[PDB]
């Protein structure tokens, strides 16, 4: 429902954004850079439970 723009992504590397994101399936992700990638891997089968560390 709410995963931030990811147009551009897939990236062709993640940047050291310590930004943490509980993804909805109750992990914890390194930044949006792995969240919008997580989600345009799994096709959308990711999705987010609150911007920040699980």
């Amino acid at each position: 429902a709410v995963s931030v723009d990811c147009s551009e992504y897939p990236k062709p590397a993640c940047t050291m954004e310590y930004r943490p994101l509980c993804g909805s399936d109750n992990k914890t992700y390194g930044n949006k850079c792995n969240f919008c990638n997580a989600v345009v891997e799994s096709n959308g089968t990711l999705t987010l439970s609150h911007f920040g560390k699980c």
